[PDB]
């Protein structure tokens, strides 16, 4: 019977779709309780600087300003710094900077504080990610295969000297729990505490940065290397190596999650099941 | 030898590194060719826009125009952004991976939320994801049960009518999934041509910059247009997965391929050097 099975598919699927649906839901009404409030409260602050400089010089047409105020905005996003006192910048798409920005097409990171202008840009990041992305799966497929065999050799160690009496499927809760330790060590504790004391940046916003990145979301919010400040370049090609095991790292995690939430699903899925069955006697 | 097998692994992974970080250095120089021009086309012409608005309205001082500039680089830093739809928007950002980044939490909280909504959702998301791709994956498998019966009893027979099921597959694809949403995105956002293909690419693909996103202006949106875009992202999404793991596995042959087109220019080259 083979649409008797894909009857079974869509009524899982359907029931999945509305669980995302909710979880929406959920995340958006969370959201908008975090941030209505900083938003409204910036956005009636920013008519205090506005109004402030409306009344102080009037002889400039007044309706032109938001017009100027749009213009520097649409500027902004090319990378200006227009100033008075500095003229004279680092380029957005120097040597490096395009290097970064071919990094943030392949790994679908893209953090987008550098987006191309020029239509043949668009249309070379088009045919660049379309073969570019699959191509750098290999890469990350094969370091998450090479990192996989890596904390395999450290296990194999591991699952002998803590052979005591007394089991197989046991001891597989504690290997789990020495990977996501020892992982969010080199891969989410360590680089954060170099991105704080480099970048400059918060506690929380460099483990945000971290699983911002990492996670492959990357808002762009914060993005390592994007200031001016001097660099070590010991730094750069340390992030970059990061990226590559990092991203590999959490492909892992995420996969492990979600098999967690395939687990948490039949154990619910049985729970309905008991709940339905005993039924106020 | 259990570390034989594990030499033939670096020796694949080392190779295929160097071809990703060759490959970033031939992007890397074709974006900075594509893209240096305009970048001091653009700054250039945007010092004639201050140095105007020192003489066209010398009412401003240059002392608050430094000032005036810090108040909009301040206010960039904010960006309703965080109305009813814009957050459950947002949260779509957030699971997908596309996070584009339009919107971005400030509240230390927020951050804090982000970071577990994250983490739980993008394998939730996988789940729905997988499911409408194997929903449509079925779904063209009846398209493809009716045209390789018609297609294969007469002419040019199997295995090579592979090619062919394939490229209506990426044909009939790109009509629902690049043209048909990039026609509607440029009527309705008011976008270029191009500019609609590549969001479409940029969206789906998931590498998500923001430069273009559909509903991130404040014109009037239609109820009709703002779920639609949803369930093409949804869908969408399924159908660029597949793609791009095709093009995978074309990148598997196109190795392969050249891993013994190697072989054998070794194979007569090193034996004609051997005779001596
Ligand atoms: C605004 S800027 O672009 O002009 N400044 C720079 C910004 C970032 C980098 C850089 O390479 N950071 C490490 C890195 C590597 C690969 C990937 Cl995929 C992502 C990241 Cl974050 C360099 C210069
Ligand atoms: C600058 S703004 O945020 O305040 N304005 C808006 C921006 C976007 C939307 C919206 O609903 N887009 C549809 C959508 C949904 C989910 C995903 Cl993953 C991608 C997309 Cl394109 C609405 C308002
Ligand atoms: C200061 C750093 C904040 C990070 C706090 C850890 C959050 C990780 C939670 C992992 C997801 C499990 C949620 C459990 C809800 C039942
Ligand atoms: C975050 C909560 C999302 C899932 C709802 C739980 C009920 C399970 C339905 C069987
Ligand atoms: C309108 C520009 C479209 C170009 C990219 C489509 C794929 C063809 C590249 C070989
Ligand atoms: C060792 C594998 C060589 C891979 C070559 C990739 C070909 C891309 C050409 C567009
Ligand atoms: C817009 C033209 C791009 C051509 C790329 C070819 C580089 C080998
Ligand atoms: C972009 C072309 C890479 C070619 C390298 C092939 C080496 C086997
Ligand atoms: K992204
Ligand atoms: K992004
Ligand atoms: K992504
Ligand atoms: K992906
Ligand atoms: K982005």
């Amino acid at each position: 019977s083979d649409s008797a099975i894909n009857v079974m598919k869509w009524k899982t699927v359907s029931t999945i779709f509305l669980v995302v649906v909710l979880y929406l839901i959920i995340g958006a009404t969370v959201f908008k309780a975090l941030e209505q409030p900083q938003e409204i409260s910036q956005r009636t602050t920013i008519v205090i600087q506005r109004e402030k400089f409306l009344r102080a010089h009037p002889c400039v047409s007044d309706q032109e300003l938001d017009e100027l105020i749009q213009q520097i905005v649409a500027a902004i996003n090319a990378g200006i710094i227009p100033l008075g006192a500095s003229s004279n910048q680092v380029s957005h798409w120097d040597l490096g900077s395009s290097f970064f920005f071919a990094g943030t097409v392949i790994t679908t990171i893209g953090f987008g504080n550098i987006s191309p202008r020029t239509e043949g840009g668009k249309i070379f990041c088009i045919i660049y990610a379309l073969l570019g992305i699959p191509l750098f799966g290999f890469l990350l497929a094969g370091v998450g295969d090479q990192l996989g065999t890596i904390f395999g050799k450290g296990i194999a160690k591991v699952e002998d000297t803590f052979i005591k009496w007394n089991s197989q499927t046991k001891i597989r809760i504690i290997s789990t729990i020495i990977f996501i330790l020892f992982g969010c060590v080199l891969f989410v504790a360590l680089p954060a505490v170099i991105f704080k004391h480099i970048e400059g940046w918060s506690a929380l916003d460099a483990i945000y940065f971290v699983v911002i990145t990492l996670t492959t979301i990357g808002f762009g919010d914060y993005v390592a290397g994007g200031s001016d400040i001097e660099y070590l370049d010991f730094y750069k090609p340390v992030v970059w190596f990061w990226i590559l095991v990092g991203l590999a790292y959490f492909a892992a995690v995420l996969s492990m999650i979600g098999d967690w939430l395939r687990v948490i699903a039949k154990k619910t899925k049985e729970a309905v099941g008991e709940f339905r069955a005993h039924a106020a006697e």
